[PDB]
């Protein structure tokens, strides 16, 4: 009965240095990790999988290695979302897109525009998202409109906010998985995960695992509402 | 700042009924005993430093007859009594009991207390929207210097310390949308333990999982 299933991917630095080999050794490891998870969630039914790539604080490195990285993310997705599509998944990105250079955002939206049409799991990847900016986005949205003289503030409730977060077309976040022991949310979703069964697991992201996924789920079916 | 570093504990506070159930007796028993276990918290946040502590107390008789009689034994203990959540429903008596308890002890120095009573976190967001919209309709606001600051400023507590620790008793791992905006760096601490049987080691123990955060 889990149809939404947030992941926040801990783990793929120290995983690297418990190995003896540096950082970028991990950051493979774990989109083999990624490719796993998401496979997984469509093989059982689960429809949608939102994972946190990163908020949108500063990298603390040189403009030029930032450049490099963006245009690296404009090779993944050249490289990869082919195959998802093939595979009827349904690829979103969510969060402030406009801090990225032009020819990502482009190339984001012609990854999201050519598999929007799609039926199976839909992916989404939280990318300079924070879920309190979310909320804000979406007050903006209803501020304006205030401004129009086309709404009360007194007619504003929860069903017309929730309208204009993130995600309001999909099932509500029903688990939220953390890997790499801590046990916070970091302004990953907030409005949504309200009743969702959040799940902390020591394991580091790279050996997160089908098991572990399916330890996830047991939780989730074991909840007492 | 107390060693253990924790400013604000915000506790679900569930298993009230499971706990009477468990030795024969109805759930007014457990609350009663639940009640115990919120003094015995109280007590305790109050002894240790704690600045804030945030209960949940639900989302109408034990929480009416709290106020008549607990409300002067909170002012002997120098508590702030706060309560949090939508109150504009409540009977026009409770109101104003609820108004003259934060009266009296509005000017007291030691822990401040948060009673969440008809309170949701989505609920406690959209109070606030509801207030920027009402500026943005008398012309003082313009949309877009709606942020993230400034909606912080209209959530509830917050001109209290940043919640730090949440705790949820009763086995279940979940908000249940008890304070959402607040608790965004917040360590969540889940434990199996019934509210009724909470003691003062129990909470020692949540405040160890706080500090040795990472
Ligand atoms: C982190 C990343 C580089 C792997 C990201 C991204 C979004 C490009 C991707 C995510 C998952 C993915 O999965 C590939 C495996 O197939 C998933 C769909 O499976 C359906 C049934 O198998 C490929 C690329
Ligand atoms: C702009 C973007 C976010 C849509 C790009 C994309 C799809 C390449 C990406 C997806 C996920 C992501 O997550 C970062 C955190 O991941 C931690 C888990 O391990 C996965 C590490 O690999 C992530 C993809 O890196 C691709 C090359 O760098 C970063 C970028
Ligand atoms: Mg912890
Ligand atoms: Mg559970």
């Amino acid at each position: 009965g889990c149809r939404h299933v947030a992941i926040i991917m801990d783990g793929n630095g120290r995983w690297a240095k418990k190995q003896g080999k540096i950082r970028a050794f991990g950051h493979k490891a774990g989109a083999k990790s990624v490719r796993r998870a998401v496979s997984f969630a469509a093989n059982n039914g689960i429809e949608a999988l939102t994972l946190y790539a990163f908020s949108s604080e500063n990298w603390n490195r040189p403009a030029q290695e930032v450049s490099a990285l963006m245009e690296l993310f404009v090779w993944a997705l050249d490289s990869e979302v082919k195959s998802l599509h093939r595979h009827n998944v349904r690829l979103r990105i969510i969060g402030d897109t406009s801090r990225f250079n032009s020819r990502l955002q482009e190339r984001i939206r012609k990854s999201e525009a050519l598999t929007a049409g799609n039926t199976g799991l839909t992916l989404n990847i939280a990318a300079n998202y924070g879920g309190r900016w979310d909320i804000v986005q979406g007050v903006r949205q209803l501020a304006e409109k205030v401004q129009q003289g086309n709404l009360q503030p007194d007619q504003i409730d929860e069903e017309m906010l929730n309208q204009h977060v993130c995600m309001h077309e999909l099932a509500p976040v029903d688990l939220v998985i953390r890997t790499g022991g801590e046990h916070r949310i970091s302004n990953f979703l907030l409005w949504q995960i309200a009743y969702a069964e959040l799940y902390f697991t020591d394991v580091l992201w790279p050996d997160f695992d089908e098991q572990d996924f399916e330890g996830a789920l047991n939780a989730f079916a074991n909840r007492e509402r």
